[PDB]
């Protein structure tokens, strides 16, 4: 998203971001589970 | 963004996100002084 810069950066925004979504995930399937 | 939940994802996102900015910022002063 920046070409080859900010590769350490980029991944630490990714996982944090990932992890966000993810609870988020789990929070959800908690509330409405199949 | 997300009311009280990740306060510490959030932060760690914006201040990755500002050094980002940061270096930019830097190169492009040195770009065009
Ligand atoms: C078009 C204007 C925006 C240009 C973006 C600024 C690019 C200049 C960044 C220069 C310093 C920050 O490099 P970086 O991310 O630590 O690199 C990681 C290692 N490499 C340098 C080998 C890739
Ligand atoms: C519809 C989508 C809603 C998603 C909301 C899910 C929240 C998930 C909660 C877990 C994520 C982290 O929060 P926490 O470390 O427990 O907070 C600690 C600080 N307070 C208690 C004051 C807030």
């Amino acid at each position: 998203l920046l070409g080859d810069f900010f590769r350490k950066s980029k991944e630490k925004i990714g996982k944090e971001f990932k992890r966000i979504v993810q609870r988020i995930k789990d929070f959800l399937r908690n509330l409405v589970p199949r």
